[PDB]
């Protein structure tokens, strides 16, 4: 199932979806995958995500290129870490729309990272002002709350069973929260939670560092959570 692809691998989800995979060493601790997701609406193609790198993230648009052969109309970043906007440029010399929570905007600089060209906001209750998120098509982006991170922001896809957590959810079996030096721990529990809210008919749990999982991955997630309160 699984497309080698460069150093990259590839996963189809559902007939429009697929899940991107890149590699980043971590000195002494190895190298950790992240997963981002490609979506086909229509004649167009969305990204959720960069790679780690800007090579990388241009190499999905390689894959994108062979695979589907569509363009990427915009792509949609979830919080300023190098796994989630490390290929920021490549998307702009690519000439590809990029939005981000305007959180994330904000902190990229200070992450050492180059902020999306566009600025998510969200209402109170956490679903995105759609006046922010132009020509979005089924991605239905939702802010749950600080928790991996303060600017964490979620997406589900309309018509299919898969939303995405990004860096706030972990497997159902997974025994840590990962890496928490941004973390809000005593909103994480809450916050994955309300993940799970906004998104009840999703079936297929996609994240940042681990394959796609059953609803059990965000029960467990904000189950281990309530231990950090
Ligand atoms: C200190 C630290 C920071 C980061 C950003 C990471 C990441 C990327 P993140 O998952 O937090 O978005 C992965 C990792 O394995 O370790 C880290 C350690
Ligand atoms: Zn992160
Ligand atoms: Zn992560």
């Amino acid at each position: 199932g699984d497309q080698r692809f460069g150093d990259l691998v590839f996963r189809q989800l559902a007939p429009n979806v697929w899940q991107h995979t890149s590699y980043l060493d971590m000195p002494g601790f190895g190298a950790v995958a992240s997963n981002g997701l490609i979506v086909r609406d229509g004649g167009r193609v969305l990204v959720v995500d960069t790679a780690w790198t800007d090579d990388q993230t241009a190499q999905i648009l390689n894959w994108i290129k062979q695979e589907i052969n569509l363009p990427v109309a915009l792509a949609v970043v979830t919080h300023a870490h190098q796994d989630k906007m490390g290929g920021m440029d490549a998307l702009h010399a690519a000439g590809i729309a990029t939005y981000a929570n305007a959180l994330s905007n904000q902190l990229a600089p200070q992450e050492g990272m180059v902020a999306a060209q566009h600025s998510l906001t969200f209402a109170a209750n956490g679903w995105v002002e759609p006046a922010t998120a132009p020509n979005f098509g089924p991605l239905k982006v939702f802010y749950p709350g600080p928790g991996h991170t303060s600017d964490n922001i979620t997406v589900g896809i309309d018509g299919t069973d898969i939303a995405f957590g990004g860096c706030l959810i972990k497997d159902s079996k997974a025994k840590s929260l990962g890496n928490l030096g941004d973390a809000d721990t005593e909103h994480y529990a809450a916050s994955a939670r309300a993940f799970g809210a906004a998104f009840p008919k999703a079936s297929m749990i996609v994240m940042s560092h681990s394959a796609p999982d059953s609803r059990a991955a965000i029960t467990h997630t904000a189950r281990m959570a309530d231990k950090l309160r």
